[PDB]
C-alpha cells in the first residue's frame, strides 16, 4: 500500500486520483487530509506517510531540515491563488488594495486558517501585512486548523467573509468569490510534493502524481501546474 498525507485543499483532487490509481494498480492508497502543519508535525513524530503534499514550501522545508525528506525527493507540483469568499446570498465585491478600508468593508468576522501555522492563513497574513490592513483585520479573525474548516464556516453563515484558495471557492456551491488577492501581495502559493518513504510502490505513486493523467485532474479542480 501507499499512505499519502495531503493538505486539505487537495482533498477532492487526491481522492479522484486515488480512485484512478486503484483502478490501474493492485495497490491500496490510504489518504489523510488536514492542515499542512498538522500533517508535517505528525510525520515528524513517526506517522507512516509515504508521500506528503504541502500547501507551502515552509512545511516541506521543515521536514527537510529534520532529514525526513531529501532535496532530490521533492518537487514543486501545483500553484493556486488566494481569494475572499462570502456565503451565497450575501455577495460582495471587495478590492484587495491599500486604498480599501477593511473596517468599512468587513463588518463581521473573517474566517481563515491559523495565521501562524496553516498555509492559507500564513499567506493571508502576508497579504494583510502588505496591504497595511493587519492591525485592523486581526480583531475580526476566526482561525481554523485547515482551509476546509474555514470554507465550511463561511458556507454555514458563521462568518461574513473567509479567505481560502481559488480552488476551494470553486468546489463549494455555497460560497461565492468576493475578490482575488493580487499575486504581489503574498508569496507564491506553491504545493511541494515529497517522497518520504522510498520504496517501489511509493515511488510509482509519486511519479503518477506528476503524470499527464494527473495534470488533467488537477486542472479540472482549478490548480495550476508548475
Amino acid at each position: 500500500s501507499v499512505t499519502v498525507y495531503a493538505a486539505a485543499s487537495l482533498t477532492n483532487a487526491i481522492n479522484d486520483l486515488e480512485k484512478i490509481y486503484e483502478k490501474q494498480n493492485k495497490v491500496e492508497v490510504k489518504t489523510s487530509y488536514a492542515g499542512s502543519s498538522t500533517l508535517a508535525k505528525q510525520i515528524e513524530a513517526g506517522a507512516p506517510a509515504d508521500i506528503f503534499i504541502s500547501a507551502d514550501t515552509q512545511w516541506m522545508d521543515y521536514l527537510q531540515n529534520k532529514k525526513l525528506v531529501a532535496a532530490n525527493d521533492r518537487i514543486n507540483l501545483l500553484g493556486n491563488r488566494l481569494v475572499l469568499i462570502t456565503p451565497k446570498g450575501q455577495s460582495l465585491n471587495i478590492k484587495l488594495d491599500k486604498a480599501t478600508d477593511p473596517n468599512k468593508v468587513f463588518t463581521g468576522k473573517i474566517c481563515t486558517g491559523d495565521t501562524k501555522s496553516v498555509p492559507v492563513g500564513k499567506y493571508a497574513k502576508q497579504a494583510f501585512t502588505n496591504l497595511g490592513w493587519w492591525n485592523r483585520i486581526e480583531p475580526k479573525l476566526v482561525e481554523t486548523e485547515d482551509v476546509r474548516v474555514a470554507l465550511n464556516f463561511v458556507a454555514r453563515g458563521e462568518c461574513q467573509v473567509g479567505i481560502v484558495y481559488a480552488t476551494d471557492a470553486a468546489i463549494s456551491k455555497d460560497v461565492k468569490v468576493a475578490g482575488i488577492f493580487p499575486e504581489n501581495t503574498h508569496s507564491p502559493i506553491i504545493y511541494p510534493l515529497g517522497l518520504i518513504k522510498k520504496n517501489s510502490n511509493s515511488a510509482k505513486f509519486y511519479q503518477f502524481l506528476q503524470s499527464n493523467q494527473a495534470k488533467a485532474v488537477f486542472k479540472k479542480y482549478g490548480f495550476s501546474m508548475l
